[PDB]
C-alpha cells in the first residue's frame, strides 16, 4: 500500500554491540523484516587494516538471521551493511537503521522521507576506479530511485555507497589473467574505488553528463563530483551496496531529508544549510536531527583558506582520519551532539577538501 | 608606560625564522623588545617530541646573531614556549610579543608581563613545591605587566618541565621518589600542578584547598586563564601573563571565556565578545585565539561516547587539540590559532580557557 | 591415557577459519575434540584491538554449526586466547589444541598434556590485585589436573587470556564508588597481565603467597613466573587458562621444553628453548611444531646498556614494538616468523625478558 | 696515503653532541678531519621527521664553533646523513668519519678509505627519474676518487642521503605546470631511494646503462645494487654520497666487508659480512666499529612465504617495522643494537633483502 520509513540512531558501545538494536526490536518499535539498510560508524582506523567494518556486519547479520529465522547469507543478500570505519575525535560509535513498512495509511502531504537499496555485480579486480564501476553504480543507482519511488533527481539528497578495495591477493589475481590494476596500492585503491563511484552516482542523477567522465578523469579532475554521493571502501565485498534517500510525494514517513556542501573542512554555514534544507530553523529546532551525514577530507593543495596543515605529510596519522575527526568536531559544535555520520575520502564528492553533508529530521 | 605588539606569523617547518626576519629586517619589529615567543610546532606534542626544541634552537640562532649576544643569554632574556602537535587542521605559526616602552597619553589595554622560575628538583615536580614557586613567579609577572587587579589577567601561558628517565634516576640516586613514574604521565602532573599556581596566585582557588594528594585528582579545582604545555628540554617554568592594565599604549585588548567542553562554540563566540570582537565582520581583528583542550575523563562528551581514552594508536592529547582547533576555526574562519592540549586544573574536567588578543 | 595433537594453521583474517575446515574436511581434526585455540591475530593488540574477539567469535560460530551445538556452548568448552599484534614480520595464524582418548601403551617417557580452565569474571576494580591473583591461582591448579600433571616442573607454559580496563568501564566502577589499580587504560593490561603471571607463580610454588601483595603487582619485578604468558583483551571479562607441560599419563607424539629469555635479543635462550624440546640441531628445526614466547621493553630503557625509544614513542605503543623485535630474534633462529610473540611481561621472566616454550614432535 | 678513523658514538638525543665533544676535548679527534657523520635520529624515519635537521642543525653549530668558521661553511665541508627511524631495541647515535692524509708505508693489503660528494639541487619533479639517477652515478664516480678506490670490487657501501616530496613541493610543481612522479609523500621517499640506489649501480657497472629507464624505476626488483645505502629526508634538495670501501693507499687500521641480506631474517648474511670484514669468531666481534644495513618489507607482502601486515598496516608504515625487524635480527647476531639499519631497500639488495657493510678493526 504506502511506504513509511523510520530512521533509527542507535549508539553502540563497541563494533559487536547489538542491544541498542535489540531493545528497539524487543520493544515492538522495529519489526525486523522491515529493515532495509544498516549503516555503521565503527571504531576502528577507517584505513586498509580496520577489521571492524567486518565485525559489525557478521554480529548484525548473525543477530538479524536469529530473529528472523534464516540464514545469515540471506540476511546480507537482504539488507544492506553499510559500516564505514574511523571514529576519531570525539565522534560516537553508533549505527542509523532504515525501516521501510508498508503502512495503510496514505501519503503526507508534499515530499517525505524515501529510501531505496540496490546491489551492484561484483567487480573484477581490472574494474575497481574504472568505467565499468562507474557505470554500474549508476545503473545501480537508478534502480535504488526507482525503488524509492522517486521521480526527480533534485529530491534525492544522500546516496551512501559501500564499495571495494584491492588486496594483495586481488591485484595478483588480476595479474594472473593478464590485467593491470588501476594502482598497485591498497591504501589508494579505496580513493579510486569511493570515486568511481560517487562519478557513478553523479552520471545517475545527471549532475555530470557523460562524455565528461573518463577513466583518465578518474582521481584527477576534481571540477567533477556528485553533491549528494558519499562513499566508503571496505575489504569485505566486491560489489558496490547503495542506499539513495532522499524523499517522495509517495512516502508516509514523518521526516524528510535536506543537505548541502560543505566547500572545506570548516565550513559550519553548509552545515547550517543542510539543517535549514532539512526544516531545522533554529537551535530550538535542533532536537529534531535523527542523523547528520557527511563526507571529509583533506585538500589536494595541503590548506583550508590558505592556512598549511600537515595532514598530507603526517606518517604518524593518515590523512582521512585527521579529516574526519576535524569534520566530526565542526558539525557537533553546531549541532551540538558528536554522535553523528562521517566519513573520510571524499573523491568527486564535493569539491576538492569538501563534500556532501546532509541532514535527516523529523517534520 | 608600556605597549604591547603582538604578531602571528606562519612558519613552514619547526626551524622556519624567515616571516620573523621579514619583520625584523622592514623595521616593523625591533629584537632588542622581543621579551616572548608562543610556538605551535608540528611534532606530537607528547614525549618524543623534538620539534620544540629545534624551533627554540633555531629562533635563539637568529635572534643572538641579531642582537650580538650569545644563544645562552638569549634564552635568559627572553621566554621560549613551545607547545608541539599542530593535528588536524591546526597551522604551524608563532605568536612573538614584543614590549616597547612609548611615553604618550584612558581605557585598559594589553598589557604582558614574563617570569621564570627557579629550576625544580624531579621530586618537586607535580607537588606543592611547583604550585607555590609557580605562584611567586605569576604574581612577579604580574608586576612586570604592572596590572594590579588579577580580574584583569586573561591569560597565563607556562612551559613547564617533565620527568625523564634520568631525572628519576637522579632523584633515586639522591633518596627521594617522584610523582609518577611515567614520563608521559609527568606532563600532566607539572601542567596541573603550574596551573593550580596561577589559580592560587589571582585568588581563583584559596590556598587551603590545595595539597599534593589534590593535583590531578580533584577537578573542582581549576584556574580559567592558566594554560599549561610541558616539554623535555628545560627544568624551571616560564610565564608569560597576558592582560590589560591602564598603565598601556597598546592598540590591542584581550578578552578570554571557558570552553565548558570539547565542542563548546559559544565559549568561543564569548571570549570573542570579551575581546571586543561582536559580528562576524569583526573577524579580521582577530591576532590570536588561544586555547587549552583534552579529553573528558569520563570519555564522553554531552553524553556521547568517544574513544580517545581508549585509543591505544594517538594519543588522546593530540586529538583534543585536532577537536578544539577544528571547532575554533569554524568560528573564526581560519585554523592558525593556537591550541595546547592536557588541561589539568585549566578549565572543568574536559574543558579549558579560550582567550583573544584582538586589535582595537 | 590422553593424546594431543597440536596444528598451527595460518589464517588469512582474523575471521579466516578456512584452514581449520580443511583440517575437518579432510580428517585430521575430529572439531569435538578440540580443546583450546590460542590465536595471533592482525589488530593492534592494545586495548581497541577487536581482531581478538572478531576471531573468537568467528571460531565459535563455526564450530557450534559443525557441533550442532550453540556457540555459547563452545565459548563454556573451548578456550580461545587471541593474542592481538601481528608487527615486523609475524605471521598471524592460529594453534588448535586436540586431545583424545586412547587406548594406547605406558611409560613413552613424557609426552605432551593439555589442561584448560576458566575463572569467574571480574569487576573492574578487581583487575591488578589480589583477587585477580587467588582465582587465577586456583583455576590454574584446576587446569594441572584436567592435564593430568601433578608435578609443577612438568608444566612448560601457562597460556593466559585475562581482561582489561576501558574509559567505560572505570566509570562504571567511579559509580559503584570503586578505585580501579590504575586510571589508564593501555597500563590497565600491564596490571592485568602481571596479576595473572603471579597467579600462575603461586600455583606453581615458583613464588610464597607470603611474598605477593597488592603493592607487589606491577612493582616488584623480581618477582616472576618462568613459565607463564598472559595476554590482555576488552573481548572478556574472565581469565581463561591453558596449561601446557609433559606427563607420563600421555600418548602424545609431541613434547614441550622452554626456557627464558634475559632480554629481547637472547637468541642463546631461543636454541636453549629449542634444546629443551629434543631440537639439538639446525637440521632438526623442521620437527618444530609452534614456538611460542613473551616479550616486553625493559624498565631500564635499554638492552645491554643501549638506549632505545620503546618506553618513550609516543606514537607506537612498547608492546607492539617488543613483539616485532622478540619475533624477529626467533624467526632468525628458526627460519620462520610464523610463531606466537606476545607482548608485556610484567612477572613473566626478569624485567626485560619472558619464557619461551617449543612445541616439537619427537 | 689516507688514514680513516671512525667512531661509533651512543647519543641521548638529536642535539645531543657530547660524546662527539668528549673525543675532541681528549685529542682523539682533530674536528678539522672530519669529512661526514652518519646518524641514527630518533624521529619516525618518514616524512615528518625533524630529528634528522635538528641534529645536523646541533653538529654543524658545534663544529663550526671549534673550526672558527661558519655554519654555512661545515655543510659544504661534511657529509651530514642523518637517517631517521630507531625503532625497536635500535640505539640512537651517530658514526664519525676522520680521514688525513699521512707520510706512512705501504701496503699493508687493502684498508679503510672513504671519500665524499655531494649532486647539484634537484627540481621536485626530478625526483625518482632518471636526472637524479645520472647525477647520483656522476657523483658516486667523484666520490670513489676522492676515496682513491679505482676498482669498484673494492667498495664495499656506498650511503647516500636524498631528498623528498612534502605536499608543499607537490603543489607548487602543480602550478608550475609540471607533475611529480607520485602524488604521495611517503611514497616518494621510495623513488628518491631508489633512483639513488640505481645511480649507484650504474656508477660501479653493476648494472648497464642499457637497463634503465624512468619506467624502471620503483617496478624492476631484479635490478639493484650491493652496496647502496639510501636514506631520504626533508631537509635537503640534493644528494650527499658516502662511499667507503678498501684501498692500497690507505693507513687506516679497520677493514670494511660486506654482503647481501636475501630477506629481513637473514642472519646468515650477517655471519657473512662479518666474516668478510675479518670477523671469524663470536671471540672477534669486539672488533666491530659498526654494522650498516638496509631493511625492507618485501613487495610480496612475505617472508620465506609467510604473510605479515607491513604493506597493510595504515596505523605503523613499512619502513619502521623493517627497521626494527633488522635491527633486532643483526642485535642478535653481534649482541648490541647500536647499529645502523635504514628503511626502504628500493634497488638495494634483491625485493625484501638489502646490503648489510660491517667496518673492523684489523
Ligand atoms: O571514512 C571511511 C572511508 C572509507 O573509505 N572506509 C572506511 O572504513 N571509513
Ligand atoms: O599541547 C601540548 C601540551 C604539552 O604538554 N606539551 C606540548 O608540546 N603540546
Ligand atoms: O631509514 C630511513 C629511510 C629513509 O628514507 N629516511 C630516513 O630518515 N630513515
Ligand atoms: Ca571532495
Ligand atoms: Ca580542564
Ligand atoms: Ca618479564
Ligand atoms: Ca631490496
Ligand atoms: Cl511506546
Ligand atoms: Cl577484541
Ligand atoms: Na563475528
Amino acid at each position: 500500500h504506502m511506504q513509511k520509513v523510520e530512521v533509527f540512531r542507535i549508539p553502540t558501545a563497541s563494533p559487536d554491540d547489538i542491544s541498542g538494536l535489540a531493545t528497539l526490536i524487543d520493544s515492538g518499535k522495529i519489526n525486523p523484516a522491515e529493515i532495509v539498510a544498516i549503516l555503521g560508524k565503527t571504531e576502528g582506523n577507517g584505513c586498509v587494516n580496520d577489521f571492524t567494518r567486518g565485525f559489525a556486519t557478521q554480529s548484525l547479520a548473525m543477530y538479524l538471521a536469529e530473529k528472523l529465522g534464516i540464514s545469515r547469507e540471506e540476511v546480507v543478500k537482504k539488507v544492506a551493511f553499510i559500516m564505514s570505519g574511523g571514529t576519531e575525535g570525539v565522534m560516537t560509535p553508533h549505527i542509523t537503521v532504515f525501516v521501510r513498512k508498508d503502512v495503510a495509511a496514505p501519503a503526507a502531504p508534499g515530499k517525505r522521507l524515501a529510501v531505496g537499496v540496490a546491489f551492484t555485480r561484483d567487480f573484477l579486480p581490472e574494474e575497481l576506479g574504472r568505467m565499468e564501476q562507474v557505470n554500474e553504480v549508476a545503473r545501480a543507482v537508478k534502480e535504488a530511485m526507482k525503488d524509492a519511488q522517486i521521480d526527480d533527481p533534485r529530491d534525492v539528497h544522500f546516496v551512501q555507497i559501500k564499495c571495494p578495495l584491492l588486496t594483495a591477493e586481488r591485484i595478483e589475481d588480476a595479474k594472473r589473467r593478464g590485467k593491470d590494476v588501476v594502482v598497485n596500492d591498497t591504501y589508494k585503491s579505496m580513493a579510486y574505488s569511493r570515486g568511481a563511484s560517487a562519478l557513478g552516482v553523479a552520471l545517475a542523477l545527471g549532475e555530470i553528463s557523460a562524455d565528461k567522465i573518463s577513466n583518465e578523469a578518474i582521481c584527477h579532475d576534481w571540477n567533477l563530483y556528485s553533491s549528494v554521493a558519499s562513499t566508503s571502501a571496505g575489504v569485505e565485498l566486491l560489489n558496490d551496496e547503495i542506499i539513495v534517500v532522499g524523499n517522495s510525494t509517495n512516502s508516509a514517513s514523518d521526516l524528510v531529508i535536506g543537505h548541502s556542501v560543505m566547500k572545506d573542512a570548516i565550513d559550519a554555514d553548509a552545515v547550517r544549510a543542510a539543517l535549514k534544507d532539512a526544516g531545522i530553523r533554529s537551535d530550538d529546532e535542533m532536537d529534531r536531527i535523527v542523523n547528520v551525514l557527511a563526507k571529509a577530507e583533506a585538500a589536494s593543495s595541503g590548506t583550508v583558506r590558505g592556512r598549511r596543515n600537515t595532514m598530507l605529510d603526517d606518517s604518524d596519522i593518515n590523512h582521512t582520519r585527521s579529516a574526519r575527526a576535524v569534520v566530526n568536531a565542526v558539525i557537533a559544535s553546531v549541532v551540538g551532539d558528536p554522535m553523528v555520520y562521517v566519513s573520510g575520502g571524499a573523491e568527486h564528492q564535493g569539491p576538492d577538501g569538501g563534500g556532501p553533508i546532509a541532514v535527516i529530521a523529523r517534520v
